[PDB]
């Protein structure tokens, strides 16, 4: 996939900034006021007229944030911030729980071997069963405070394009012969 994922930033229930499209296998999402580029999604420059003290307080603790890694269809997250990050990944929980990644730690947030196995099995269950897997292609992550997700001050939503494109391909193959 051209862009392995798209990342959208949120402040409580408010969408902030444009969607980040990841083209590099490794990149960071941090709270710095630097311009974003292919290797970093910087949340510090983003403005929000309706931003309260709670959100601005959290934003100051993001720091180095999180480094995301894409390899072999798998996705890993590493907490660079000195405050923890919290991930809600259906695929990860498949082994709605929120995982806490403390400072300096790492976790595989998307297992493509697990996904492939669930996909092969889901085909036998029908179109709807395969489509249900789209839910594992969306991962939410919050900075500093864990958790609805709209109740956390700073969070991002990732959409994994590789798995989604694969699901599209399979669903297409399931076209009824009639």
């Amino acid at each position: 996939p051209a862009f392995w994922c798209s990342i959208s930033y949120y402040e409580l229930n408010q969408r902030v900034g444009e969607t980040f499209h990841a083209s590099q296998p490794s990149m960071t999402v941090d709270g710095f006021t630097d311009p974003s580029n292919s290797e970093r999604f910087c949340l510090g420059l983003l403005s929000n007229v309706n931003r309260n003290a709670a959100v601005e307080l959290t934003r100051r603790h993001i720091g180095r944030g999180v480094r995301l890694y894409y390899i072999g269809g798998e996705v890993f997250a590493e907490c660079l911030s000195d405050s923890a990050i919290f991930v809600q990944s259906p695929n990860c929980n498949q082994r709605a729980t929120v995982c806490k990644i403390p400072p300096g730690c790492n976790l595989k947030i998307f297992n493509n071997q697990e996904f492939a196995a669930l996909l092969a099995q889901s085909v036998n269950q029908g179109f709807e069963a395969v489509y249900q897997l789209t839910r594992m292609c969306t991962i939410r992550m919050s900075f500093v405070k864990g958790w609805t997700v709209t109740s956390t001050p700073c969070w991002i939503e990732l959409h994994l394009n590789g798995p989604l494109q694969w699901l599209d391909k399979v669903l297409t193959q399931m076209g009824s012969p009639s």
